[PDB]
């Protein structure tokens, strides 16, 4: 069906992209960047979050697949050598699709912003210090006083959210993750401190004490929101598809990312 | 119907145990400490789990019900001045039942044995090196070297899991946890470091590289293990039951256990 | 000799100052602001953090103390009800003077520019992402990637030091200690991950890799620095000198602040 | 003067020892295993460890070297290929001697008993629940649950210490560090969770609460101790002596070590 390309922009990406439209030209392939079924990412990680991030509103029309041309990715974890390979089972299909859950994000003021993240969300002091009620299912379960909190979907646990000690999950869980950022703790202030991991249906809020500007991100995009009075996670009703053709398991892209390859 | 009760043994456990064995005699309630359908536990978290591997083989014919003596537990969560009011509600019946998922741990020799854990599973080593091969549904993952490595349950997350960096995760998550003690990390030896957390069906295998006399555990009781040529972990097919008779959230008794009662 | 006070401001730490300045009066004790011998910091740790910083420039020449009038500090801590006591001593003399190490922060750009930090200074970017090689005596160590680095005085360890999992430090060591944040660590990407604690007389240099705008802190002040070369630590020459009139030890200290008072 | 070998026992460490030997004897190099003023080790970390147990008693002298046929070690830091060269400037001498730390352990019974370690010393359970309370210079400081404890010389920070979370401090520094092991932290149980690091002449000590008999290690070997009454950890008066041909600073074995070579 429509397809499209995004690249990196780097000379490598733009030519393996130019080589790959050629061959599709050579089948019943046409080119929609507005409404393409096949969504091809050429570069790294951030490439794909960028391609992810240019359709959020056609996630259910749409089936993703990551070219990386520097090191593996974990969303771009097909070689540049295989292209060829890759354009020919595009074009005849019967392909299997692959469902990866979201996170959704839900900004109040004093109206309303979502934001759908596919690595995580994260929320930090506009400067000054950051302290937050945290509340479960409408629960109070701590004050968090430290440098912000990190909400990630399974896919984006070996992200930023490996980096804060969080736990690797396997993307067929359809859950969120909540990890701290450098948190106080003495006789005063109390945290869990040990990562959190909430179901489906599961709301985590987030309610300011004092200030009430923080710098919210969302993937690889950073908005500072202003009398913001809360901040909404749960997981999404909304899932990412990937074109698979081939079988790369979870738990060996995170063995050869981080153990060897 | 039919039910019995443990006690800690101390004054406190089997003075309240007399008393609600007294209680039970006014109702149509049998005390059948051998094909019990109520099992009450009267102490701790420790006395909870002798319970539980007390009747680990009639698990779908019983409802658990905990009562804390001391401090607050995870699994005895119920006060004993409440005491009566559970009598009373358990002969009227009316009540519901929760699950928790539980991990099946098989010890293969060179001859076959399987555990049941509600708490966790850990291997470590007979005094020398503890060295693994860490398999992910046949794949080799990493070579572990440390202390030991532990694989939990949900309702587990706050117990050793928790002391080891594991995620903390709601309990009506189908899945098990696997965390490191203190791994080596040099040039030479690489592990994941973090956390992992596993999906029902996947089968966490553990081969020995050299020694092959590991001390196994599950829950509060270790046995030594000769002559081990694998460990397999995954979610098992049977859930232990709760009888409920009022709202308790997991994440409240996160909060009332480690942040504030 | 000569004195002066700070407040936090508050009702309880305006009135304290006016009452401690009438107990001076009545022996000889001259207030002076501008070239005082004697320090008194009146509130909390941030309080006596800005007494330091607003006479950094005589620390040879004054002995600092500090009054928490809320919870303990751990630079304020003599209690609010001992304050007249605390001139009686503060008049007649014959207390002992203790030395606490500091950290000297040097900043070049393409001109210079140096700091004096009591607790930490902290380095991290200005939005970009945070990409710093770390130089140890000349020797590169690091190519860091990550949300920022912290470097700490041993009194500086038991504060955001530690909630970056920092070791807490005797402050008779003369030495300084740094810490990650968030650091990324995989197939490409490699930092030691643990603690460093430094020696007198050894240099670590943070330098840029493309990005040369970061915000610096020093202390409780955040400053943004364009054009940055090159980040200098090392143990000052310099130390801050407290008067004490009565065994307090730091573990004990420790213990009252995180474990129980 | 006289000097000895030890040797990991396999073909290279063997064939290399006698290779050594030989050239020695072109030398006026007697070989003298009683009363040795040159130890050498060929092999590992460990075999260097059990040369340092070997002449424990002959410290102030002796001078350490390192070979290692395996992978850089810590101790153990020239490599097989510059043995000819080694055997050369032992002879003709002039080399500096180096100093490092070591930690005093000793273990009071109802009797007594000390070790001196090079990386550290351990304290577990003998299976039992591991409950101390932990004494800073006769202060009670903290009541300890969990797996159980590390005290490291500076040298031993890369090594278990390392992998419990520990901070890396240059061998110059006279100190010591805990570490915990799987600490429990509750509403009820509370330690500080930090590394502590302590300075000379600080005497940390270790009191039972329950069972007396204690797992206790130093460096490769494990005693069981029965009836014991106190375990007291301080910085040793003894330090060990290493002989330097070349400079190769603690850092960059670290970077080479754990980061790249
Ligand atoms: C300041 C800055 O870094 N700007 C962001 C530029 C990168 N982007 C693109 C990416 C990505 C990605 N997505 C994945 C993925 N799903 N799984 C595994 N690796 C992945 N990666 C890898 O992350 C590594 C670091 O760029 C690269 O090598 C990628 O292969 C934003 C993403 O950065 C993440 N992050 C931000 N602060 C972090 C920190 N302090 N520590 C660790 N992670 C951090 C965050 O997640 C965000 O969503
Ligand atoms: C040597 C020793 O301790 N012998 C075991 C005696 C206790 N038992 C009974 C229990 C329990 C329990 N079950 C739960 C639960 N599900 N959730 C939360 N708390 C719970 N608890 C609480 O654990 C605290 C410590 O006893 C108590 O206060 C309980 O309220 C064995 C259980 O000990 C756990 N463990 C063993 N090494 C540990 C360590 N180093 N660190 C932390 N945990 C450790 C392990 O999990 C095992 O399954
Ligand atoms: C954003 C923000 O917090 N603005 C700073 C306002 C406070 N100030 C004053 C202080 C102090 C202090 N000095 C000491 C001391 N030497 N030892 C022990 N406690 C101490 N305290 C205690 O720190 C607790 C938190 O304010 C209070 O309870 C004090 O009793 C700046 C100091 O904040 C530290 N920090 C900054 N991000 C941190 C983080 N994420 N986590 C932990 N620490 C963090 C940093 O060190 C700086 O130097
Ligand atoms: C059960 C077992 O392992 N038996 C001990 C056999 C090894 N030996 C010899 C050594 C050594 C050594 N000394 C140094 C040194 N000073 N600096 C850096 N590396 C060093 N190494 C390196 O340690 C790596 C692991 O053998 C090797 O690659 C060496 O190059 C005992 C030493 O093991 C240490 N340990 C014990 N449980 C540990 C754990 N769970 N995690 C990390 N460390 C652990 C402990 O320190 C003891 O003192």
């Amino acid at each position: 069906m429509k397809y499209m390309i995004t690249s990196k922009g780097d000379e490598k990406s733009d030519l393996l992209r130019l080589n790959m439209i050629a061959g599709f030209g050579e089948y019943d392939m046409e080119y929609d960047d507005v409404e393409p079924e096949i969504v091809i990412s050429i570069g790294g990680d951030g490439t794909f979050l960028s391609a992810f991030h240019q359709y959020e509103e056609r996630l259910d029309e749409i089936a993703f697949i990551g070219i990386h041309t520097g090191h593996l990715g974990f969303y771009a974890d097909w070689r540049p050598a295989e292209a060829d390979k890759l354009v020919k089972l595009l074009a005849k299909g019967e392909y299997q699709k692959v469902s990866y859950p979201l996170l959704k994000t839900t900004v109040k003021y004093g109206k309303e912003a979502t934001y759908l993240a596919l690595n995580e969300s994260t929320v930090k002091s506009s400067g000054g210090p950051f302290v937050v009620d945290v509340v479960i299912n409408d629960i109070h379960f701590e004050r968090f006083r430290g440098d912000g909190l990190c909400m990630s979907t399974p896919s984006g646990t070996t992200a930023y959210n490996k980096s804060l000690g969080g736990a690797l999950m396997h993307p067929s869980i359809e859950a969120m993750q909540l990890t701290e950022m450098a948190s106080i703790n003495n006789r005063v202030y109390r945290t869990i401190g040990s990562p959190l991991v909430f179901p489906k249906h599961h709301v985590v809020s987030l309610q300011p004490v004092n200030d009430k500007d923080f710098q919210i991100s969302v993937d690889h995009l950073s908005i500072l929101h202003r009398d913001v009075q809360e901040i909404r996670y749960e997981v999404s009703a909304k899932k990412i598809h990937f074109a698979r053709f081939r079988s790369f398991p979870f738990w060996r892209r995170v063995h050869d990312s981080f153990i060897e390859d």
